[PDB]
């Protein structure tokens, strides 16, 4: 019942030059130059009428969030198509930075990603918002200590194999469901990647998690880490931690990392988005 008072920036085509293609709608990166003396390294995401009214559902959503650990919007675009730009994120989703960077990625990284994660979902349950799509490929990556979610088509108030049961059972979405997903997301970090349920079909999954089976205890993982994973996955959604509880032991884990994660190895005006209030 609190007014969402935020604000929708329209922006002329004409502030932002586009500079390269990202992802193909089509992703593409620029610089949005507001007369403001100052440019911001933005990312620019035909006439299908629930396009556009999913579209700007999304930008309804970024544009009312505001956290460290959310994407947020700059503003849209309405010419011929609909234009989102948001703040650019270099290093893309974390799901490929995981991948790519398998052998250099070390334990207080993964725990300090896991402790963001679970700030930007506990912002999103302050503003009464059931992200509905948590995962690895939809978190992104400023800098390498920085992370932030996105892709809000999903957000209110199919990935089978992120969902909690009662989600894929009774179409029921809470925010204890996305703790279940979050709990798959971080499986997918511990693992560097992996795909969680990597063959069994779509078909069996909620048959198997019924069964009792859950993703089974990464190898880096000590149980004080895989125990938190599990207490995601529990059927009781009141059962599952909080994200308020998730920030507390990810935290208590990232002051001594090495001991829950056994890895071997351990333009000239330009302002950043984040500084651009
Ligand atoms: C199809 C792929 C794809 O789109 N990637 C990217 C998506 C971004 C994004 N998405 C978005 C989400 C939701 C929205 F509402 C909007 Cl408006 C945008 N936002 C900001 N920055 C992004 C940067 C991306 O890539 C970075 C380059 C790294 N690459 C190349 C070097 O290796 C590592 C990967």
């Amino acid at each position: 019942e609190a007014p969402n008072q935020a604000l929708l920036r329209i922006l002329k085509e004409t502030e932002f030059k586009k500079i390269k293609v990202l992802g193909s709608g089509t992703v593409y990166k620029g610089l949005w130059i507001p007369g403001e003396k100052v440019k911001i390294p933005v990312a620019i995401k035909a006439t299908s009428p629930k396009a556009n009214k999913e579209i700007l559902d999304e930008a309804y959503v970024m544009a009312s969030v505001d956290n460290p650990h959310v994407c947020r919007l700059l503003g849209i675009c309405l010419t011929s198509t609909v234009q989102l730009i948001t703040q650019l994120m270099p290093f893309g989703c974390l799901l490929d930075y995981v991948r790519e960077h398998k052998d250099n990625i070390g334990s207080q990284y993964l725990l300090n990603w896991c402790v963001q994660i679970a700030k930007g979902m506990n912002y999103l349950e302050d503003r009464r918002l059931v992200h509905r799509d948590l995962a690895a490929r939809n978190v992104l990556v400023k800098t390498p200590q920085h992370v932030k979610i996105t892709d809000f088509g999903l957000a209110k108030l199919v990935p089978i194999k992120w969902m909690a049961l009662e989600s894929i059972l009774h179409r029921i979405y809470t925010h204890q469901s996305d703790v279940w997903s979050y709990g798959v997301t971080v499986w997918e970090l511990m693992t560097f990647g992996s795909k969680p349920y990597d063959g069994i079909p779509a078909s069996e999954i909620s048959s198997i998690l019924e069964k009792g089976e859950r993703l089974p205890q990464p190898p880096i993982c000590t149980i004080d880490v895989y125990m938190i994973m599990v207490k995601c996955w529990m059927i009781d959604a009141d059962s599952r931690p909080k994200f308020r509880e998730l920030i507390i032991e990810f935290s208590k884990m990232a002051r001594d990392p090495q001991r829950y994660l056994v890895i071997q190895g351990d333009m000239d005006d330009v302002v950043d988005a984040d500084e651009y209030l």
